[PDB]
Parts: structure tokens; sequence; C-alpha cells
């Protein structure tokens, strides 16, 4: 089975948000969410071109943030197992993606495009 975790802008930001992730980020992780995966911690992306695949609801890059399922090399820079973004918990996966924002901002989101003008605030979550 695959069934959807699904959460909402407002769940997610929510969630996030008690997570420690700060608010004015929460738009954007929102946006990149609904972009990448619907909101969905089971989103697992198909095969990208370079024979990797993204894990969860911020589809995590198993070449690089994430170990795979496989013995396939990862640098896994988040020090997780990419199947494990597959649970209801967004934590793992607010935990990783925010070790890429840091890293990498937010243009490490192939869907940052969708995301990166003008967002309504997020306060209606809260």
């Amino acid at each position: 089975e695959a069934e959807a975790k699904t959460f909402t802008r407002c769940s997610l930001a929510r969630e996030m948000y008690k997570l420690g992730v700060p608010k004015n980020q929460l738009a954007r992780w929102t946006c990149i969410a609904e972009h990448e995966s619907s909101y969905n911690t089971k989103a697992v992306g198909s095969l990208n071109s370079n024979g990797s695949r993204d894990y969860g609801i911020f589809q995590i890059n198993n070449y690089y943030w994430c170990s795979p399922p496989s013995g396939a090399f990862s640098y896994d820079e988040c020090k997780i197992k990419c199947e494990d973004f597959l649970v209801d918990s967004i934590e793992p996966a607010v935990k990783c993606a925010q070790l890429v924002l840091k890293q990498q901002g937010w243009t490490a989101w192939s869907t940052w495009k969708y995301c990166d003008g003008t967002l309504p605030s997020i306060d209606d979550c809260f």
C-alpha cells in the first residue's frame, strides 16, 4: 500500500513551527511540500535523470541527502535512511530539509520556482 499521509498548508506549518522551524520559512516550506509531494510524507519521486530518487514530503534526494534502501552509495548528508521519511511524522523530513536549506538554501528544491515569489502570510494557520 502507498496510501498518502497528506498534510495541509496549515497542518504542515503548525507541525513545522512546533518542530522549531521559524515562521518566516513556513509559507515557503508549505509551498515546497505542495509542489514536491502534495504534502504527502509518503511521497517517493520517479527516478531522476541521474538515477536518483527523492523521498518524502520535501523530496529529499537518495544520492546526496539520504541513504537509499539499497546498498547504493549516498552522500547521505542528513545521515538518514530515505525510507525513514516514509512515516506519518514530518520531523525526519523537516530536520533534513532544514539542513538542506542551511547548506544549499531554497534553490535546492527544483520546485523553488513555484515558491520564490509572493506567498501568503502563514499566520492564518496560527
